[PDB]
């Protein structure tokens, strides 16, 4: 696509349907409000940026967290984290831990590394893996690509309870077609419907080849800024493509609301390094899919990508 | 292979190195002693056979369990179980549940269906899924088949803590070669070693194309008979290939002991319906890998099988 615009917080232009492939969706400087996010120096563990809602989840004010080390804040996790995510590791690699907190359930921690920055996501939480193991039989025995697609969408709907699960296949002109769909009874079918390339613009497609799962938990929820908004290491925006908490493009959020969607999630299907399609999910109401279920969906995405390649080779 | 012999309990001949492809390894009429096994009628749920150690795990004598229904014994699981495993479903499909019991941890239940028979395995129990999600990056980026194999064996060793993990590839003459190995420091290497076809005889290879994971938790542990040994539905032996608790061939157990192996496990690598190889694991001491970790290994096996097919196609 044409080069990204600056984000709105650096004085960038408003997004319209004439320029929307230039929206810098990877650097919104904000997150979805169902979790908290910190960034930290990869070597010292010093906390550099904090979502403004951090006190809700972490029990300290953003301004007080700023500058504290992960050695101090997360003493039991820091050495494991530092060892798990060495300089130069893939930016999609994750360190995951479970933390205790005063509320019901636990606090899930997911960390990844971009350059010299660690990006930490904290998300409250509280059969899928075995369900996936079982589904692999029907995915394997599917005789062809479309049969595979039909199995896959039904499997994902069974795993998640999403109201609608589609397999959305890209054509070479970047238009799409819904080639399989599993949906709650009552819902109008999108099966067989085709859509222009504009709905998933080129910078989104590029991001989705690198970071294979993204979501909008609540399509009416206001984003929460990061502070400071720029990474002090670089005095430049923080890449958030690897964080599921990344704020969704407002353009896409409006699209989803217009479609009657309360929660959205997709998983990339990538074949030979190319974006083949998406497992695209909708719910009618807000829905935060727990981290362990997302992990199952990522694993299914990888499986499905390989099966697509093998079943297409049958032709 | 030549037709199977009758098992020893039906007066079959002793197994030697001259006839060992005829050992009926799928119908040993016995199980490994770290769990219990029941069989039940698929329609009524009546318990038909019981491992002789059942009281250790279930708290009722085999003779008292015999004839009771799963509706009575497992009231909370029976309808789910019956719905999960309908007549004609794949014999590899599993129903899994967690049961409470008086000892520490829980009792894992795994059920599968062969014909009109349900086969129930009960096994005491007490990060892998996410570890597998992470490993998928390195498996995908592996440039070729051997690199993939090296990643896979290291991944499995990381997931399991097994002393030795090999990728054992079958040649068209059914000889094998260790093409990758991850092993604890101190252990002599089998990397690159080749082995005659006799070590994994043709009936074993056939079974391993249908039931993709098997193990011996303790290579010195005596098997526990099923009683009655024949399925009353058929007045014939009960197929146990789908049960991880199935007793291992005594010939193989002796091989493992001679090799200094205390616990063994393998996962089939199946490509286009053909047995390509095994992920073959050893431990120096007895080791019962928990059901959820086995599930992760099954999922890795499926992934790896697909990656083998894709990486081989690069040639
Ligand atoms: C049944 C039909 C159907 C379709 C066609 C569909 C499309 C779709 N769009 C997606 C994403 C984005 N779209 C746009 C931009 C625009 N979209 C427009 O229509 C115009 C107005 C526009 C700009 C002028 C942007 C910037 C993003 C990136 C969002 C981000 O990651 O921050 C996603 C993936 C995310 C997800 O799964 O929820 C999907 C699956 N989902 C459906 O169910
Ligand atoms: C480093 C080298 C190396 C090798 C070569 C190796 C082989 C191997 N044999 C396997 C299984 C069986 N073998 C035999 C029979 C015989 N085997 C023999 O040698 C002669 C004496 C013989 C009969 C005369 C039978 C009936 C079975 C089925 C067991 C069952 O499923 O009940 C397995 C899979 C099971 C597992 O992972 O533990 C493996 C991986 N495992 C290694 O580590």
């Amino acid at each position: 696509p044409l080069p990204f615009f600056p984000p709105l917080y650096l004085g960038g232009p408003e997004i319209t349907t004439e320029n929307c492939e230039r929206e810098p969706i990877h650097i919104p400087g904000s997150i979805q409000p169902h979790g908290a996010l910190l960034t930290a120096d990869g070597h010292s563990g010093e906390v550099l940026q904090m979502s403004l809602n951090a006190a809700t989840f972490l029990g300290q004010e953003p301004t007080v967290l700023r500058g504290q080390t992960l050695a101090a804040l997360l003493p039991e996790q820091w050495p494991a984290l530092q060892a798990a995510l060495p300089p130069g590791c893939p930016d999609a690699l994750q360190y995951r831990a479970t933390l205790d907190w005063p509320a019901a359930g636990h606090l899930s921690l997911t960390v990844h590394r971009v350059g010299e920055l660690l990006i930490l996501e904290f998300e409250p939480t509280e059969t899928g893996p075995h369900a996936l193991r079982n589904a692999m039989f029907a995915l394997e025995s599917a005789p062809n690509l479309r049969a595979l697609a039909e199995v896959a969408t039904q499997t994902v709907r069974e795993l998640t309870g999403f109201d609608r699960v589609m397999l959305y296949k890209f054509a070479p002109d970047a238009t799409g077609e819904v080639i399989a769909e599993a949906r709650r009874e009552g819902l109008h079918a999108f099966l067989g419907h085709r859509f222009p390339a504009s709905h998933i613009p080129a910078q989104a497609r590029a991001l989705y080849t690198r970071h294979l799962l993204r979501l909008t938990a609540d399509t009416r929820a206001a984003a929460v800024p990061l502070d400071p908004v720029l990474n002090p290491q670089t005095n430049a925006p923080t890449p958030l493509g690897g964080a599921v908490l990344r704020a969704t493009s407002p353009m896409h959020m409006q699209y989803l609301r217009n479609m009657g969607v309360g929660s959205s999630l997709s998983v990339s299907v990538v074949v030979g390094g190319q974006l083949w399609g998406l497992i695209a999910c909708h719910h009618q109401t807000p829905y935060v899919l727990p981290p362990d279920l997302r992990t199952t969906l990522e694993s299914l995405g990888r499986l499905l990508s390989l099966q697509v390649q093998v079943k297409e080779a049958l032709e």
